């Protein structure tokens, strides 16, 4: 049901760690702006209704309770997304309506070694400031100010301050991550979820300048040429819309933020894209008959750059760490604890699934003079088949620096899979996991009563690492970055880069990318601050640029190489004549 009547200055796709406070910052200064989301309403102060029956009518939901954070492991169902072969978030909030709610204020390192100038620290400094001053940590987000079950944390903490290793609080010491352990941080408020939800929607839905439009999926983008005149909509539940919404005349833009995968479909579907992929699209039953003629599409590394942390499980044991079952607080809550969140936000369940212990890192120099960042996560909870009781997994994250990449690309159904896996493809990435081990078990090797299960002592942290299979099933962080990679190397002539320093995608004039899938690679961290940061450091720069002027008769509107308007004055309209010319006629 799309209006005959209206048009938008910006139209934000999906609704997640880039898009929410996209769409906030382009209301903020007075653009009518247009949020389309395929799922619906999460959190409570979203309108979610959606939640197990002991929170009825105390206006929560499934997604602000913290201790609920591991459901989406067992029921994950109209939730979790269908057309990619990964796990991400289809509700709105996306990402951060689901995870874990880890958040970090930025390392300097990490914007200074990934992004080109213009991206790097002394750049994004002040999008760093704006997202924390809206969302500043909690480690400790129950909200009377202590923290619970930290015995297993007091374990490993004092093992490893022993070890040689130094408390800091993570985000106040952000840029100290070299042989550093912390409290885990988290986006929370009032001991209830929080994140851009919480804050950069909240903002926006008071604003009479701003949309939102929920069950609504964006099949892809219309355009004539190089200029982006609409979006293309299907419900993808009832109440949601059918049709094509457009944008402003010539000065309207459009945002993808749909995620690593979400966004990168839309693209392909869009006629841009590599020209094996653009083909499947060409061939498949879906869009084969409405697909945007070959004679349109841009060639651009869409679904190459496919990065994501690297995931080594590691496990021990230790008599006085204690178990809490977060599984059984869905159905049968402990009661106490139950009371004990429902009143006054706090408690066991005010903290993420599972307890989440010490976080900690270290950066390891490479035989080839890389510098690897490693992150540490524990958590109390079993992995690898290890029981749940006394035990306490330590997940091992390899982050920035690291040289390895894989692909994304699209099936005849039109749903995406990873076809190349990222994971140790370069030889010292596996050098500084397995060194990474050893480091950790020698801070570890003065702890009374501490067993090693995974790897056993009768296992070197060699073979353990070599006997392990590589396959995300197994060893993804659900980091997924990079598809759409930024860079000043134009994509149409061989680069690596799908979008411009603006996130504009090359060949277009009004089309740009913010979410995940722009990072060079992963960070330090849990990524959701960093794509917060880049939406805010994105949407200045987007706001910064002048109207688009449409082009004279006569004059060139498009071509392979054209990085100009793309869009003809009244008058007269923008027709191809070879793939290095368009001219208005
Ligand atoms: C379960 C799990 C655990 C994780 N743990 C952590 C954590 O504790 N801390 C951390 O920093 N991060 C965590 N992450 C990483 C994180 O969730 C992502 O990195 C981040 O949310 C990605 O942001 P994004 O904007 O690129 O994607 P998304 O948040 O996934 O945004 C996608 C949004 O667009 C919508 N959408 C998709 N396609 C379309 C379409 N065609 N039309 C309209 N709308 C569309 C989706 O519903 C969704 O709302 C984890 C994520 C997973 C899933
Ligand atoms: C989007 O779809 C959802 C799910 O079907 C709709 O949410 C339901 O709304 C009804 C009444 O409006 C409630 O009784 C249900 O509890 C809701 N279900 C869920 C899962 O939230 C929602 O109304 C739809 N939104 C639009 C704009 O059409
Ligand atoms: C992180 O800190 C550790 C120790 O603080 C550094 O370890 C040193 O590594 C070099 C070789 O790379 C050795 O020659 C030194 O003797 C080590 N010192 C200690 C105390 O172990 C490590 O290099 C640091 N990493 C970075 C990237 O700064
Ligand atoms: C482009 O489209 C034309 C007509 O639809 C077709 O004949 C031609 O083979 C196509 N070329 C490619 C490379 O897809």
């Amino acid at each position: 049901p799309v209006p005959t009547g209206v048009s938008f200055d910006y139209i934000v796709v999906g609704g997640g760690a880039g898009g929410i406070p996209a769409a906030d910052k382009l209301s903020e200064a007075g653009k009518s702006v247009l949020l389309i989301e395929k799922g619906f309403a999460s959190t409570a102060n979203t309108g979610g209704t959606l939640g197990p029956e002991w929170l009825e009518g105390h206006d929560l939901t499934r997604f602000d309770v913290p201790g609920l954070c591991n459901q989406i492991w067992v029921d994950s169902k109209g939730i979790a997304c269908e057309d990619t072969d990964q796990m991400a978030g289809c509700v709105l909030g996306g990402g951060t309506a689901v995870n874990a709610g880890l958040w970090f204020k930025p390392y300097s390192l990490d914007w200074d070694y990934l992004f080109p100038d213009g991206w790097k620290y002394n750049d994004v400094q002040p999008a760093i400031n704006r997202a924390l001053s809206r969302i500043p940590g909690t480690d400790a987000p129950s909200t009377d100010g202590k923290r619970y079950y930290q015995e297993g944390f007091e374990v490993l903490s004092k093992g490893l301050a022993a070890g040689g290793w130094t408390s800091v609080t993570a985000n106040n010491a952000p840029d100290k991550k070299n042989r550093t352990f912390a409290h885990a941080p988290f986006m929370f408020a009032g001991g209830e979820r929080n994140g851009p939800l919480g804050t950069y929607f909240q903002t926006a839905k008071k604003r009479n300048n701003f949309d939102v439009w929920l069950n609504t999926s964006v099949k892809r983008v219309i355009r004539e040429g190089g200029h982006i005149t609409g979006v293309e909509v299907e419900p993808f539940r009832d109440g949601g819309y059918e049709g094509i919404v457009p944008v402003t005349k010539v000065t309207g833009r459009v945002i993808l933020s749909a995620g690593t995968f979400g966004s990168a479909k839309i693209l392909l579907r869009s006629g841009i894209g590599p020209e094996d992929q653009l083909e499947v699209v060409a061939a498949s039953e879906k869009d084969g008959p409405t697909m945007i003629g070959n004679s349109s599409w841009i060639n651009l590394p869409v679904g190459y750059n496919l990065d994501d942390h690297l995931n080594t499980d590691t496990v021990i044991s230790h008599p006085d760490v204690v178990f809490y079952d977060f599984y059984e607080a869905w159905d049968d809550p402990i009661e106490s604890d139950k009371n004990s969140y429902l009143e006054s936000r706090t408690g066991i369940l005010a903290q993420a699934a599972p307890n989440i212990g010490p976080m900690f890192w270290e950066e390891i120099v490479g035989a080839d003079g890389i510098v690897r960042q490693l992150q540490w996560t524990a958590r109390v909870e079993g992995s690898l088949g290890a029981p749940n009781g006394h035990t306490m997994t330590m997940s091992q994250y390899l982050g920035r620096g690291a040289t390895s990449r894989g692909r994304m690309t699209i099936t005849p159904s039109l749903t995406t899979i990873v076809s190349d896996v990222p994971y140790l493809k370069d030889p010292n990435d596996k050098e500084a996991v397995i060194q990474g081990i050893i480091n950790l078990q020698n801070a570890l090797q003065n702890v009374a009563n501490l067993t090693w299960l995974f790897p056993n002592s009768t296992i070197t942290p060699r073979e353990y690492v070599e006997s392990m299979v590589v396959s995300p099933s197994n060893r993804r962080s659900n980091h997924w970055m990079g598809t759409n990679k930024l860079g000043t190397d134009d994509g149409r002539k061989g680069g690596s880069a799908v979008v411009d320093l603006d996130t504009r995608v090359y060949g277009t004039d009004n089309l740009f990318v913010i979410d995940a899938s722009i990072f060079p690679g992963v960070p330090t961290t849990n990524p959701t601050s960093y794509i917060v940061v880049a939406a805010e450091h994105a949407s200045s720069r987007i706001l910064a640029l002048p109207d688009l002027e449409p082009v004279p008769k006569y004059g060139q509107c498009g071509g392979r190489e054209w990085t100009g308007s793309f869009v003809c004055a009244d008058g007269s309209t923008c027709e191809y004549q070879n793939e290095w010319y368009s001219q208005c006629l």
